[PDB]
DNA sequence: CCTGACTCC
DNA sequence: GGAGTCAGG
């Protein structure tokens, strides 16, 4: 362990070569507005320490953070990038990532640190991050010299590791899904991330003052039918008082008590009227603590906006997920929930709200992929592997007719099921299935002689290659559509994706242009042999955008 | 801190 | 099948 690097007081020429491992540091889990802790660069001529207010502040520095022909590696750079943007700076030229790299190579290794990533080539020269900083309440930035040596060791081991995963890459063939596709894709989540959305908070705190008024109602409805006060937001609670004071009959128990979820207490209502309510009252306590709190949390009070974070190193599918707030939840199957979406609003007097959204582009993925006539048939003029015992509790119908019902399915769809016979046999061959752009899943426990484990891991491998070749198209075609958006000059930029949903703020003059233009690319992002199809609507809210 | 609830794709 | 947040405990 044992690593020279000068500890700088001023930007130097040699600093700025035109190759260079960069470390820009933060520590806070949420990046939006967090400091910038210290700067490390690693280039050819040496190793290099920088303070922040240092750096940031001196013209050349920055200047060279965002010249594009300057090449940065690096690890988490929407992370950088995003924070730079919160000290009014732009960050470009980032020619590898080593994140996105590592999660490509393996999403299950989790990893999130360089220490993690360093692994899987048995480098050890750097420390975990948890391990500098510590954790919880004891979390600090440490004194300068271990900071630095920390934030040096960290981009050493990234300017070491770039040719040997990148190398690694090539060889899986997946070379281009990070340089064409996960890194383009990086830098327009910095961008949605950045620009977040505004929120009409009059509108939702008259909605939370509303729900707080309705919640209460329900609730002695409910203590009225038990003939007692208890909590309903406890299922041990609850538990009591309909399996044991009530006596209804127990449908499912887990592994602490009995079971009342949704789908039980949905098949109790012949018994007690109570357990109607008690669902409503569940749904509603979710409005309030997490749509209307929750959120109103979140918001940045001088703008009014909302700035989620897209993890694009997490899902085992090749999926976005979003936190803090995650937006990619928000209600629409219910009315009462639904109208959540109203306070959701274009960031400038005189825009709109444009959504589009792919219609079964899962299963058009699956069409493609299983070559199936009859399926590929019917979308040139059914999610449930389900099993036929939880086909018949989703429908509550008879598990002798659920069973006939997916044998009947297996028979008109046969290049379906002869696809899902295939691709668990795969899998058992090679260790790991595979999406239309070369993703990866590996499934080690698929020849497992326990049954449940066996059985998991064989549903994955049926699964894996539809969602995860889904959430490559659209990344795709999110991709395309900054360029055409950038080309065509409009205003109008992307805000969220919802998994197979993109939404874009813009002014009113766009509408006409965007209901030609988004569908086109989303549309043409990749060719199967069947079409893929988008449906799209805007209006003066997210909700309105229906 | 985990579990089981609601929410979406 | 893939996710995140919340209250309760």
């Amino acid at each position: 362990a044992k690593m020279a690097f000068t500890l700088a007081d001023r930007v130097t020429e040699e600093m700025l070569a035109d190759k260079a491992a960069l470390v820009v540091e933060v520590v806070e889990e949420n990046y939006h507005d967090a400091p910038i802790v210290g700067i490390a660069v690693v280039n050819e001529h040496g190793r290099f320490f920088l303070r922040p207010e240092t750096a940031l502040a001196d013209p050349q520095f920055v200047a060279w953070l965002g010249d594009e022909t300057k090449k940065k590696s690096m690890f988490d750079s929407k992370r950088a990038a995003v924070a730079l943007k919160w000290k009014g700076i732009e960050l470009c030229g980032v020619s590898f990532d080593l994140l996105l790299a590592a999660y490509l190579l393996d999403p299950a290794q989790g990893v999130d640190d360089v220490a993690a990533a360093a692994k899987m080539k048995q480098y050890e020269a750097v420390r975990p991050d948890e391990a500098v900083y510590g954790k919880g309440a004891k979390r600090a930035v440490p004194d300068e010299p271990v900071l630095a040596e920390h934030l040096v060791r960290k981009a050493a081991a990234i300017w070491e590791l770039e040719r040997p995963f990148l190398d690694e890459l090539r060889r899986n063939e997946q070379d281009r899904l990070l340089v064409e596709l996960e890194q383009p894709l990086s830098s327009i989540l910095a961008e949605m991330e950045f620009a977040g959305v505004k929120v009409d908070t009059k509108r939702l705190e008259q909605m939370g003052k509303e729900l707080a008024e309705q919640l209460g109602t329900v609730e002695q409805r409910i203590y009225e039918l038990a003939g007692q006060e208890f909590n309903i937001n406890s299922p041990k609670q609850l538990g009591v008082i309909l399996f044991e004071k009530l006596q209804l009959p127990v449908l499912k128990k887990t592994k602490t008590g009995y079971s009342t979820s949704a789908d039980v207490l949905e098949k109790l209502a012949p018994y007690h009227e109570i357990v109607e309510n008690i669902l409503h009252y569940r749904q509603l306590g979710k409005l309030q603590s997490t749509y209307i709190e929750g959120l109103l949390k979140v918001v940045r009070p001088a703008t009014k906006k909302v700035h989620t974070i897209f993890n694009q190193a997490l899902t085992q599918t090749g999926r976005l997920s979003s936190t803090e707030p995650n937006l990619q939840n928000i209600p629409i199957r219910l009315e009462e929930g639904r109208k959540i979406r109203q306070a959701f609003v274009p960031s400038e007097s005189d825009w709109l709200i444009f959504a589009a959204d792919y219609s079964q582009i899962e299963l058009r993925v699956l069409a493609h992929i299983a070559e199936d006539d009859n399926l590929m048939e019917a979308f040139r003029r059914n999610y449930g592997g389900i099993s036929d015992y939880g086909l018949a509790q989703n429908l509550n119908i008879s598990r002798k007719e659920a069973a006939e019902f997916i044998e009947r399915y297996f028979e008109s769809f046969p290049g379906v099921k002869r696809y899902m016979e295939n691709i668990v046999q795969e899998a058992k061959q090679k260790g790991y299935v595979t999406t239309l752009l070369h993703r990866r899943r590996y499934l080690p426990d698929i020849t497992s002689r326990n049954f449940n484990v066996r059985s998991f891991a064989e549903r994955m491998a049926m699964n894996t290659p539809i969602q995860g070749s889904a959430a490559d198209i659209i990344k795709k075609a999110m991709i395309d559509l900054n360029a055409r958006l950038k080309e065509e000059r409009l205003q109008a930029h992307l805000l969220l994706q919802v998994h197979d949903e993109l939404i874009l703020e813009a002014p009113k003059e766009e509408m006409e242009r965007l209901c030609r233009l988004v569908p086109e690319v989303m549309e043409q992002a990749v060719t199967l042999r069947v079409p893929l199809k988008v449906d799209y609507h805007y209006g003066s809210t997210w909700y309105d955008a229906k």
